[PDB]
Order: structure tokens, then sequence, then C-alpha cells
């Protein structure tokens, strides 16, 4: 059973969030089981940012069994900004733990090494989730981002709890009962670190979302990437944090390291409210 | 000085927010002044839903001293849906005190009756508001909303406090800063309801917002409206609670009405419902 141990205040420089199965912190980069049925192509996702907020949390590669923490440039703490007619993340935002995109190698598909973290995954049911929970979802198609042009694939997923995911089997099925949405994905990760001051970034495939299958294949090639990476047969790390407690740098006391759990969460500035045209 | 007083948790039938000057409730409705500054035109809003949430909190006509309570449907909270791509509702939300969209005449421009509430105003600006925040807003124009079949207009305003204000002067300034925010408008108060299981409303002028002349013009008629109510002189007052404390030529007026409300009694927001999170595709 996965729960979730916070440290310190939500919006705050020593806010992290570790992922526990059955009360004892793992890693959430390298202990969750990519797949929850493998058979069927069930994964498992980690949440990082619920949809409409914009603390840009996420799964820290530097850090002991890779808690969730807040990401930070120079000190200060990254929010996303709100760029209109969007609120914050469009998704539930997260990724598959026990996959990598490659940053040594040059990937075919979109002529740029990777990103150097576990794959994105972006999940589109009707409830909100939280940061760092566990979900079991399935993937309907992917799209490839050049994030200032590193390959950064978007897996388009639903929860298999939510009420339209025996509807919902392939990339098909979004245009039906989320139209506007893949449009609405196309947009968002190319202007949103315009405020920022970074460039648009853009996709290969002129945007398209490839189908399911497609998918499947990457993720396999990600997850095939993390099996280099964590065996330490690796030509670059890239000080990537590689201690594990379920499974070399295996590591069973890191789980009785891990501080107890505290606080309500910080105030964030109102310069993030703003809606950016 | 304005302030709130909030009796209950948010997002609960026992919910309430009165209005403050001086630490005593007024009437959200009747007391706090349409004009902060009548020579620049410069009014008071009273904001009833901060932009990006669905609670749809309002003030109550029936209630005396006019506290915002959560609107019900057939005895439940009412929680605005989701429409992408918008999430709950896209403004500031709320209302000019001492107005009334008559609902006893038909109203030249919409050829309908009025709603029976305070005139509606959107505020623009960056900065998240309050529910019972009394902010200072210049208008910028007004789109003649029809909403279930009566003449609801909505005037578009900004808070003189932010940032673009003095560059915001009217309705064609609106598009310059805000590109696309007009059109998500039209479109926000045509379906908003359609997750309801209402139809589609309708804007008069084919959704053409109205610059700032004729909305000062539409936010005078909608003031002597309410000059008449409080009077005591509408021909259907619609079992409107009239009471204030500020307005002493009137046959209402009762300073003492704010002595009767009780205190203060906050308490932290209650849980909301998962189904209020659904993102709805119209
Ligand atoms: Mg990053
Ligand atoms: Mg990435
Ligand atoms: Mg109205």
């Amino acid at each position: 059973t996965y729960t979730t141990r916070q440290i310190g205040a939500k919006n705050t420089l020593e806010y992290k969030v570790y992922i526990e199965k059955d009360g004892k912190p793992v890693s959430a980069f390298h202990d969750i089981p990519l797949y929850a049925d493998k058979e069927n192509n069930i994964f498992n996702m980690v949440v990082e940012i619920p949809r409409w907020t914009n603390a840009k949390l996420e799964i820290t590669k530097e850090e002991t069994l890779n808690p969730i923490i807040q990401d930070t440039k120079k000190g200060k703490l990254r929010f996303v900004r709100n760029c209109f007619p969007h609120h914050g993340y469009i998704h539930n935002y997260g990724a598959f733990p026990q996959t990598w995109e490659d940053p040594n190698v040059s990937h075919p598909e979109t002529k740029a090494v990777g990103d150097n973290d576990p794959i994105n995954v972006l999940e589109i049911g009707e409830t909100i989730a939280y940061t760092g929970q566990v979900k079991q979802v399935k993937a309907l198609g992917i799209m490839a981002l050049l994030d200032e042009g590193e390959t950064d694939w978007k897996v388009i997923a639903i929860d298999i709890n939510d009420p339209l995911a025996p509807k919902l089997n392939d990339i098909e099925d979004v245009e039906k009962y989320f139209p506007g949405l893949l449009r609405a994905t196309n947009e968002w990760f190319r202007i949103y670190k315009i405020p920022d001051g970074k460039p648009e970034n853009q996709f290969a495939f002129s945007g398209e979302a490839k189908n399911k299958k497609y998918a499947l294949d990457i993720i396999k090639e990600t997850h095939d990437s993390w099996k280099q990476l964590i065996a330490g047969k690796s030509s670059d790390s890239k000080g990537i944090d590689l201690t594990n407690v379920t499974l070399p740098t295996y590591s069973k006391a890191a789980s009785d390291a891990i501080p107890p759990a505290s606080k309500a969460d910080a105030p964030i500035d109102k310069s993030i409210d703003k809606w950016f045209f």
C-alpha cells in the first residue's frame, strides 16, 4: 500500500514528499514498479503536480530516495505561470517510475538527446490528483516534445478508476471525449516557459499525438534506458542518486534514515495569480 | 474601512459572509456606496466569487443585511462546473451595490425583464480577489447577457490598483492587453450552465462588448431602479430585505440591525466533493 510522507510546508524550500510502501520510504524513481499489471499494460504513475496548480513539484534526481520537492532556479522556488486561457498545469502531471530519457544518446524520432528525467505522463481524468500519489493508468498515446531542444516525450494516460476509462483505449478516443484537449496540450507545452523568458518549445511530427502501440514502444525503450542506468552501465549517469530499498547502489538502510513526517501550505506570492497573454 | 465577518466553514450550508464597516455589519446590497469617487466614475465592487473557483457564493437579497451565502439548487450547494478550456469563473466576479436589474419592466436593449439582482461585474485584473472584498474599479465596457431569458448585463471592470489600470480606459484597451479574454467571456456565459442541464444562454448585440460610455448609462439605469426599490416605491420588491444601516431617508433604515448579527465563527474551508473537479467538454 502506497502513502505519502510530507516534510515541511508546501511552497517552501524545505518541502519534500517521500512515497511510502507499507509505511516505509522507498525511492519514487527506482522502487515503484513501472507495471502494476504488465500483461494488460497498466502502469504505475507517480503524480508530481495536480491539475490547475503552479508549484513545479518533481521527483528529484540528486537526493536519496528521490523525494518530490519544488524545483528551484538559483535559489528561488519555481512556479509555472498562468498562460491564458490555461490555469497552471492542465493535466495531472507526473512520471512513470523506472524510466529515463537517456541524455547520452540521440533519439532517432526527434534528433535530440533525452532530458535526463523519468518519462513524463499527462493524466487526463476528471479527478484532481495529489502530489506523491501512485495511481494506475492506461496509456492512450504519446507526443514528442523538444523541451528547449531535448527529447521530452509526454505520454497521454487515464486513471483506470476514471468513469470514462472503459471507453478510452487509444488516442482517437481522446478526440471523442475530450475535444480540444490535445490542441490545448500542444499549445501549453509550446508556450508555458515564455513568461519565464525562455523560447517557445516545439514538437516533432507537427505536434501529432502518436497512438498507443507507439507509446508502449517508447515507454519500454525508456524503461530499458533505465535498466542500463540503474545497473551503473552508464557512459554518464549525470549525478542522479541511484539508491533503492526493495531491490549495487542498493541500500536497505536508506528507508530508516528518512526523517519523520511533518505543516500547512505556505502562502504563494500574489504574482503567481497573474494571467499572461 | 471594509472588512468581512465569516460565520461557519466555506463550502457548507451554514457559511455566511457579512461586509463590515468599523467592525460592524452593513448591508452588502444597500449600504456600500455605488461610487467610491463619483467625479471620476470609480465604483465600489462587492466581490462574490474569486477567479478560478466554483462555489457560487452570492449576496443574499432575502436575508437581513444581505450577507453572501452559497447559492443552492433544490437544497444542495451549488458549484459552477468547469467547462473546458475554463477553470471555474474566469474573472473575479460579483456586483455593484445599490443597483438592481428591475424584474418588473422589459428592458429596451434586450426586450426582457431583469434578473432581479444587482448588476454583475467581471473584474479582469491579475490578483485573485476574495469573497466579501470591496474593491475600487473603473468600468471599461459592458455585455448584454440574457441569462435564462433575463436581462443580466455584465460590466467589464478593473481594480484601480492593478499595474495596468492607467493603460485601461475603454473596451478596446481590454482587447489590446487581454487578447482573447472578451471572446472567452462571451463563451463562458453562454455555456456555464449546460452542465446543469440548462440551455445555452444568448447575448444581445451578437455578444458585442459596448464601450465605457454605454456601460455608465446602464449602470445609472440600474442605480435608479435601486433608488426606487430602497425608497419602498417598486411595484413589486420580490420579498427583498431592504433593511439598511446608512440610509436614514428610507422606510427600512435601522442602525441597530447591525447589533443583531452574530459574531464571526470562522472555521477552516470544508472539503468539496470530488465531482466538482470534473472538466466538462461541451
Ligand atoms: Mg525540469
Ligand atoms: Mg521531462
Ligand atoms: Mg445577474
